[PDB]
């Protein structure tokens, strides 16, 4: 199988500068490279060139929502073309508003896909919730059917078609959800997994279940939208809004090796990582390594060990 | 429902200076505020003043027993008042022998309460087992029955009715239990969760079980007393005891988490947070905070969001 | 019942200087004072002296392996003396590669015994696979007999005798492994509990299976090989190889802890603690007191609590 990496160095999604540099460190840190040595045939696509839409109004609160919406069809068609030829698609952020895109160009090719969120935030207010302009803010209400047309049209954003409904999203990891999120989580009847639950139940089980939950019947493909500030901040602490009592590493490595395992993953996003928000130079470190870690993760490595087969090491 | 604030800046308990200083800080972080912004009545009682009793002899290793006894006294009083009325009332700490006080004034208005004790002790001294005069560490000795009479009247504490028996209390998170303590609490069968069983059977059984133990038959009112010393010193640093290896600020929400649920919260303790006591200022401001969040997590606020109902958000 | 404390202050293992400094700081933090005061009889039998091999030959890449070869034959000597006693083996390291002895010799006494190996490490490479001479990182090979002949002797090991078979042996804690050790520890099959397996049953599970697993049938004697670097690097960070992502001081002492409740210990390795790896004075602190405290909970010590049976603390 082939894997095609691609950088959307974007944040016009929320007002801290530095997650553009985010798959500049990523790279930076040898996720290629690392890539290769596993079993998986992996290309670089470079990093994306984002054209800035002059004179970017601010549809309502709603912030360079043109910005947002011509990187975000950009993005969505580099993915289909690469979904379109059978390869992984590891799209690196840069802001979490790049779902939008990510998802929908991979949707093309493949409309029966489910999302997997990993992420402190749900990020599915729409234009008519949120207390801030900030996409990144609202990337499920552009890719929601459920909530398509429940909020007037954005401007640059025309060319998105609600790609999946509330009942082939799961949410894990949630802590820090806004009002009008809880409410249309709740409305729409949405599959999660809030700190609370996995504290309950044990990551182990949560994935258990929400694969069951996704793959119960027919077995679809799987994209994984992980936002590094999913993990608790002590892990994974250069982001845009650190959050306490989050996923730990390991249950951050549980989760990326069981869905590994399933060997239906189709599309990931390693998003957010702002390498400019560090404490000190480690923390960034730590940030991008856990991140890097996690990735390789998703593609075959397991903290038991890999051994190339066929091969008689003795 | 009301919600009456209490602060018992006191530390007479204990050889630490600080904890006084204790509901100062939970106040200067918001306390007060947050709390408001919930669903629940809220009413700030003020801070009481402690008369400190002059020449306060030590009566045997046992100190400062008549400043403990009056404070515990006056406290008790104003508790059962509130009580009264209806509210649930929220001590703030001031050391852990403040629980004399707040839990025998509120058995008065409900006698039938069940007590669950957060704490990385038992503070199930008595006068007889103490190696330190510290009553923060016997609480439970003045209101055990089975442990009436079992030592000496102690000067100041005559006020004192053993309001509960060993079989309507419940501890979690101990992990630094001295010698006479754990043969006491062995003896008068008492059911608790040492770090080990939380360990074993995860925060989630832990809690599932503690209830049907004390509310299987008859539902009665709930007093949580927590001890910040109980989550591990990483997390609640700023205190007078750090003991390792305990419970998490996940695990720690989890537990303020389900007993909101149960909707019996009638009584709450937010005990031994020493200001003076950090390494650093952040430390401290850890420890205050995820002190505050505890508590606002007994009323009501979820890790997974809260929205004001019949508002559509939309 | 008995127990013999013997220091293997060696270091020949790997690169790192300080190991051998190991058993000196542990005993400096009273480890043996503190198991005195416990139900058991403890005897301390200094620490062993290691004639250094002039001249020592790197057999391949195998480094210093008549050294190596000496201190664990004389080791195994010690330990097989005591063992025969009926006296319980507390081996001090000193890097991990003592295995060779402590375990040979203990086997000498208990041939039916069973090993816990709890490390981030497996270190079951052959001096057919290691990419260092390091032996620290081999001592499951030396005493596996499905692994006998399948390298070339080594120089100074020629005395040993492949004691245990891979169905007496189970790993808990790995997080780090090589290809090679992968490959044997799956063509091998050998039962293990990687991070990934904890992470998913959780320590209270791993311990009742590996139980079961290895005492189903014939409840034999235990021999606790547990390697410092297994808990995360956070807990115990003076070592050799810190490695992210470990078993937490929590589960360290659930696993010593459980053990001890079988009644079945027989020897136990507390291993790596390199006294002059420590980033600061505190880390090191860290390290020999959690592995002190590790040690005091293999023999008793729960964190429930303990109380002197027959006495009436009322
Ligand atoms: N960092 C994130 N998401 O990734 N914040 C989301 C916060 C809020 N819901 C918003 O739209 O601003
Ligand atoms: N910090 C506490 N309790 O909250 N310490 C209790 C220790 C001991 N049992 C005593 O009475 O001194
Ligand atoms: N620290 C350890 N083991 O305890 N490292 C083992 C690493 C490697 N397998 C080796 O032989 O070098
Ligand atoms: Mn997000
Ligand atoms: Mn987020
Ligand atoms: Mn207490
Ligand atoms: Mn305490
Ligand atoms: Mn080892
Ligand atoms: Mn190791």
């Amino acid at each position: 199988k082939p894997i095609e990496i691609i950088g959307a160095p974007f944040s016009k999604g929320q007002p801290r500068g530095g997650v553009e540099k985010g798959p500049a460190a990523l790279r930076k840190a040898g996720l290629v490279e690392k890539l290769k040595e596993t079993e998986y045939n992996v290309r670089d696509h470079g990093d994306l060139a984002f054209v800035d839409v002059p004179n970017d109004s601010p549809f309502q609160i709603v912030k360079n929502p043109r910005s947002v919406g011509k990187a975000n069809e950009q993005l969505a068609a580099v993915v289909a073309e690469t979904q379109k030829n059978g390869t992984i698609s590891v799209v690196l952020g840069g802001d979490h508003s790049m779902a939008i895109g990510s998802i929908s160009g991979h949707a093309r090719v493949h409309p029966d896909l489910c999302v997997i969120w990993v992420d402190a935030h749900t990020d599915i207010n729409t234009p008519l919730t949120t207390s801030s302009g900030n996409l990144h803010g609202q990337p499920v209400a552009f890719l929601l059917k459920e909530l398509k047309g429940k909020f007037p049209d954005v401007p640059g954003f025309s060319w998105v078609t609600p790609c999946i409904s509330a009942k082939d999203i799961v949410y894990i990891g949630l802590r820090d959800v806004d009002p009008g999120e809880h409410y249309i989580i709740k409305t729409l009847g949405i599959k999660y997994f809030s700190m609370t639950e996995v504290d309950k139940l044990g990551i182990g089980k949560v994935m258990e279940e929400t694969f069951s939950y996704l793959l119960g019947r027919k077995k679809r493909p799987i994209h994984l939208s992980f936002d590094v500030d999913g993990l608790d901040p002590v892990f994974t602490p250069a982001t845009g809004t650190p959050v306490v009592g989050g996923l730990s590493y390991r249950e951050g490595l549980y989760i990326t090796e069981e869905i590994y395992k399933t060997g239906l993953l189709s599309g990931l996003d390693i998003m957010e990582v702002n390498p400019t928000l560090g404490k000190t130079p480690e923390e960034v470190t730590r940030t991008v390594n856990t991140a890097v870690a996690l990735t390789l993760s998703c593609f075959g490595t397991k903290r038991e060990g890999n051994h190339k087969p066929e091969t008689d090491y003795l």
